[PDB]
């Protein structure tokens, strides 16, 4: 029973479209890629070929298809469906308590450590576009990481399955200093893990703002909302991150709450300009497991 | 909208180290479904990446329909779906069938047309493509008498090839691997062997040769790399041209053509475009 019914469009952008569909009587998400993003479709298909990729905190794969008649081609990715939508969507109007905030951020750390660590199998994987729109919320209050179209793979028993020649990929708002200044070591797998850690810190900040403490919470804002234009360019981001050495501000009310004090310390250890100074995903996961 | 993806697998028409090929049915229409072995997974990726780069459409190239990857409990299933050619492969067809002048030329000109289309860069278009496993089992026969080239799982854009069809520069490891033209010239060598296989089955003066694969008389049934190197590189043997061909003007011209695909020096061999021109002036 391979047939799918497309029921409603839940997203449209430069990436193509995502549809809620029905398959074997279950909701599925069907992404139809833009022509512009055909290399992402193939990269994501290469990533999902890994059976040991499967994890509670990684978006689960059902099928990938490239179809053509005559001169046009369609590119399909079919996954499990998360009706709560992205973490970006969820944070807009929901506030969090301590338990819900830690559950979300530990689940993302668990997914990211699963990607980064080689299994002897699954290669080590760096995501390269981590952000709150690429994280889905599950009904159990954990998240899963989505969109492996820019991912890079590495095997310690051999070598490295790397990028296109274009290093200006990833979402500009979440790009690490070394991506924005184009000094990143492109032949070094560890470089790409360190870019993910930078972006994880920004996602931690986005989530923590929405956790209530002492009857106070911040409104949802994207990273660097206060220092860059609404739709920031690559150069806008380079200016604030590389020239101005800006990092997201820690609201002072956080320092009255032990959880938010711990999270502020963790996100600062994701934001060093020196990529090798940043925490590992495993260390973040260990730290969040210990925080109450 | 409904996306009908069900494909009914009706009969297995091929089994091998590569996996299986099935005749299937989608929406009342025959398709061919290649189900890849774990052994041959990289061929699915290479062909899929090529068709994602350039959607080839040519009467003498097997017609792409889809690349499918389906998650199973503990495995990934990889299918390539193409048009279906009920007459099967040229290899199959030549075992039983003899040819006349018109059929022989139509077959070999259609293969040369497919191969030149792969080899040529078209601007505005397609990258140049070398096949790297051209042989009579990777050519399908169509009802209109033309053939189409199949299996781009080893193709390169600008697993090893079948040993029996490897050019001398592949067997002696002197191939200039950093030069794309090298891979075109390896295909031309293999094309010459296919042209020999076909020409043997063309009747002249009531005479025809039995189907044999290239080098049948000088290598074992399943030849080693070394077996082939000794024949092709050390002794510099080439397939036999029977005397009876020299009584027939078509087979005389085809013998000259196949000799010009088999030079030891890869840069001396004819190009696919020159082979096409030569064939349009025979008969
Ligand atoms: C994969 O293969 C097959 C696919 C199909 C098929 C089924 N539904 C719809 C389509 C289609 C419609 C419209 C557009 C275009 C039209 C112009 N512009 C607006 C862009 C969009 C593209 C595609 C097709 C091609 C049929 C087939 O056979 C009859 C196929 O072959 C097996
Ligand atoms: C990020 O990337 C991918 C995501 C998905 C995916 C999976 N489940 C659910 C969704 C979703 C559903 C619904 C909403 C709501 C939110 C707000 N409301 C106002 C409108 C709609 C948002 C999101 C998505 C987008 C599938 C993908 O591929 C098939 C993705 O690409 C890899
Ligand atoms: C996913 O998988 C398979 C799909 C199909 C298939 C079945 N029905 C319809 C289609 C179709 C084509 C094109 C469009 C649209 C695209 C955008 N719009 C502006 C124009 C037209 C819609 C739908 C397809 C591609 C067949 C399959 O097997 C033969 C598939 O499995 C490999
Ligand atoms: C070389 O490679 C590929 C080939 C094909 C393919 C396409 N049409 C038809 C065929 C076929 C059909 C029927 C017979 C036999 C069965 C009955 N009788 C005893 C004589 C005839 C043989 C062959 C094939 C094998 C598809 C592929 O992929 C989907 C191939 O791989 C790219």
């Amino acid at each position: 029973a391979r047939d799918i019914t497309l029921l409603e469009c839940v997203g449209k952008g430069r990436y193509g479209e995502v549809w809620r569909g029905s398959w074997q009587g279950e909701n599925v998400a069907v992404k139809i890629f833009s022509s512009r993003d055909e290399k992402s479709w193939f990269r994501e298909t290469e990533l999902y070929n890994t059976v040991m990729l499967r994890h509670e905190n990684i978006l689960g794969f059902i099928a990938s298809d490239m179809t053509s008649r005559h001169s046009s081609t369609q590119l399909w990715l079919i996954t499990h469906y998360h009706e709560m939508g992205s973490l970006y969507d969820y944070l807009q109007l929901t506030t969090l308590d301590t338990v819900s905030c830690l559950r979300i951020v530990l689940s993302i750390a668990s997914g990211l450590a699963h990607l980064h660590i080689e299994i002897f199998g699954k290669p080590a994987i760096a995501h390269r576009d981590l952000k709150s729109k690429n994280i889905l919320v599950k009904k159990n209050g954990q998240c899963c990481i989505a969109d492996l179209g820019l991912a890079v793979m590495h095997s310690q028993s051999t070598n490295q399955l790397d990028v296109g020649n274009n290093p200006r990929v990833g979402t500009k708002r979440y790009m690490a200093p070394e991506v924005l200044d184009e000094t990143i070591q492109v032949d070094c797998f560890d470089s790409y893990k360190r870019v993910d850690i930078w972006a994880f810190g920004l996602v931690l900040w986005e989530v923590a703002r929405r956790m209530v403490s002492n009857g106070i919470v911040e409104d949802y804002k994207p990273p660097f909302y206060d220092v860059v234009p609404n739709d920031p360019s690559f150069e806008d981001m380079r200016k604030v991150v590389c020239v101005d050495q800006q990092r997201p501000n820690i609201p002072n009310r956080w320092f009255s709450d032990p959880t938010l004090t711990s999270l502020a310390k963790l996100m600062k250890e994701c934001w060093y300009q020196n990529p090798s100074a940043r925490l590992t995903a495993l260390r973040i996961k260990k730290t969040l497991t210990k925080i109450d």
